[PDB]
């Protein structure tokens, strides 16, 4: 949510930053809603001037003897329609506040203008793809070739887009998986979390899931029960630990980390797309002064596990056209994938500013004002488990077809070094 | 499924059996659509055929399994046998607290937030609790793949209703299931358990018989919407180190000895006080030939809490997922036997932790073999 204030009398402005995201701000049904909830209010302002007068004019009639009839079905008249005033002005509000919850975030004025993809610029780029000497082979044919990843045998329990991994690959992945929480508690400055991962209506709207983009969400229907929602993201249930608060400013930053399974309902081959993944989430609740340079360490934060397990990557800053709709600022990494011979995304990490605070009620008690003032939010995937993976196998194969093992993984991986 | 030869040449004794579960078998409607079915045959139509056959399919999938006649027979909880124990449970120089009560105070076990989040029944868990979870986790997975000869396993938290049918869940207990209804698909429902998935690895298979026993473990949440229920003992989300095995039937019965200690030594590891109980035929799991449950120690109750569910299914799943092997004597592909067994069930583990190893203060020490995943945490608050 935006500053409801700044939406309802600036909506041009409003519209100007909105249009270079491509989102076209509904100014005319703003303009429209807010001259009728100025024609009422003028109305209902007229009215209570006429009703209190002619409701007090009574005890007057009443002192002169005279007959109140006319007078008592006159501010009975005008009660009901003052009622009905109420009644329209409460159904305007509600229109507002209903499209208001359909705004995309404000791009922070350090984004690139740009209307798509193509305007994203790389900040910087770590380390040095490898030149193979032999064919080199997806992660598909690696993981594969002992059944240690096995797409089929997924299907035939769940369908198409899950993965079953068993042995050295299974244990790898949760190798990945420790080496990220592990990194990001001792280093990094990070809280670990365990979170519900069914949560309620309510959290999805606070980080801004709900209610654009319900179809995205696996729901699970209750009857006389409130529905839940499988998380698509840690973001959903670390944010909203924080909702409806007002934290001492001591409190700040609350630096949380969370590895859990990520359900969405939205090449791509393999474990690339998935209806289930595993991701380290890294999530900060942050003095709204110090948010923009908060997301630089964040981003650096993922960027270590990349530089630890030697992935090349590179950091690409998305301009104002491909970002996502929480956003002010986002930094993407992507890693090098041999098979594809290009980056892939494997982490997003954003600054929400103040968005999902306004829509959680998420504050902050001011020390210079004494005031409750929203906070900013912050996430990034520290990191995507499933496609950490996908480059450990393809950048870490040997001719034969076996796999080495990332130094920093060995502690994990119980005396094994090469995998098949 | 039963054996559907037994359920013609055995009836009488095949309805007995089950009786000793309380199952009271319809061989009359059974033997009646048996009758029909052959009269039908006889004649050939179909629509009668397919109807006579699914009415059938459906009285069979709804049949449990036969107890192993070694099960102690009994009608209820009170009737199961206590086989052996280990460990002395501690007498305490103060008053003991709950689990609720330890983990609330620094905000580390909160109830409220994870209400706050997702209503009745879920758990949020912060800093050292939340790191003794996952040590807890760790410790048993590595154990298993380490010691206990088990694979490791990760797989799909969302399956479709034949996996539930080969396991037994389904069709009988989609009530104890959350669904996920998809419009123009297949329905998904969340995992009640990873003996789901790991089970159903084999389903429409017939293995070599040098690749038994298959032994895999997964650690995994476990959804369920369904004595002393507080805090993490009873929830909609919780996790667990889960043991399957895929074995020759001649071994089954050795095959459960095995698994359950090797659950049983998650417990001692932990020195964690607990006793073993041979469930009776009343109060045996519907897919179970016979069960041994571990009881971990709860001092704020003063009594041993279930952690842990060892069980042995014999071909009752592999009838249902037609999971076979070739058998080396024969030549001809038989059903295998199949075996689960919590190895535990993390956040009870992690109740019975807190507890048996709080202090005065209400602080909480560390358990010795948890030591090298807490970095550096010996005590907790
Ligand atoms: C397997 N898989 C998917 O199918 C989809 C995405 N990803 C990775 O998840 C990262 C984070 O997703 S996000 O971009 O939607 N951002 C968030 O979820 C925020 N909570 C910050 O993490 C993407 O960067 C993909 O790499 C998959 O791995
Ligand atoms: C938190 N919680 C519950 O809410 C319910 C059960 N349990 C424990 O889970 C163990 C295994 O569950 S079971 O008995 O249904 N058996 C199985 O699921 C098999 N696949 C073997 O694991 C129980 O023993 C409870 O201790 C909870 O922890
Ligand atoms: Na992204
Ligand atoms: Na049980």
């Amino acid at each position: 949510m935006l500053d409801p204030k700044l939406v309802r009398t600036q909506p041009q402005e409003v519209a100007a930053r909105l249009a270079t995201r491509g989102f076209q701000l509904d100014v005319a049904r703003i303009e429209a809603l807010e001259e009728q909830r100025k024609s009422v209010q003028t109305r209902t302002e007229q009215l209570q001037a006429e009703r209190n007068a002619r409701s007090k004019a009574i005890g007057q009639a009443k002192q002169r003897g005279e007959d109140i009839a006319p007078l008592l079905a006159d501010v009975d008249r005008m009660g009901s329609e003052l009622e009905e005033g109420k009644r329209q002005l409460d159904a305007i509000q509600g229109e507002l506040d209903a499209m208001l919850l359909g705004i995309p975030n404000l791009p922070h004025e350090s984004v690139p203008v740009g209307a798509d993809e193509d305007a994203n610029v790389e900040v910087r780029r770590w380390g040095t793809p490898k030149t193979f000497d032999f064919e080199v082979k997806d992660h598909v044919a690696l993981g594969e070739r002992h059944g240690w990843l096995d797409f089929e045998t997924a299907a035939k329990l769940s369908g198409a887009r899950f993965a079953l991994m068993r042995g050295p690959i299974a244990r790898l992945h949760r190798a990945l998986a420790q080496f990220m929480i592990n990194l990001h508690t001792a280093e990094h400055g990070y809280e670990e979390a365990y979170t519900p991962y069914l949560v309620q209506a309510p959290a999805l709207q606070g980080t801004g899931q709900l209610p654009k983009f319900e179809e995205d969400l696996f729901k699970i229907g209750r009857d006389g029960e409130a529905d839940l929602y499988l998380i698509p993201t840690a973001e959903v249930s670390l944010t909203n630990i924080v909702s409806g608060q007002i934290l001492d400013a001591k409190q700040l930053p609350l630096k949380f980390v969370a590895h859990t399974p990520c359900f969405r309902s939205e090449d791509t081959r393999g474990m690339i797309r998935q209806h289930q993944f595993d991701k380290v989430e890294m999530v900060q609740i942050v003095d709204p002064a110090t948010s923009y340079e908060a997301l630089e360490g964040l981003t650096a934060n993922a960027e270590r596990v990349l530089q630890l397990l030697e992935l090349p990557y590179r950091v690409l800053a998305l301009c104002t056209g491909d970002m996502g709709f929480g956003s002010t600022k986002t930094y993407d990494l992507e890693v090098w994938v041999p098979s594809q011979d290009k980056y892939r995304e494997i982490s997003s990490c954003s600054n929400c500013g103040d968005f999902q605070a306004r829509r959680m009620q998420a504050r902050y008690r001011n020390p210079e004002t004494g005031k409750p003032e929203l906070v900013h939010t912050l996430n990034g995937s520290g990191l995507a488990v499933g496609r950490t993976l996908v480059a450990v196998l393809e950048n870490y194969q040997q001719a034969d077809g076996s796999i080495r093992v990332p130094e920093v993984l060995k502690p994990y991986m119980a005396g094994i070094e090469v995998i098949g």
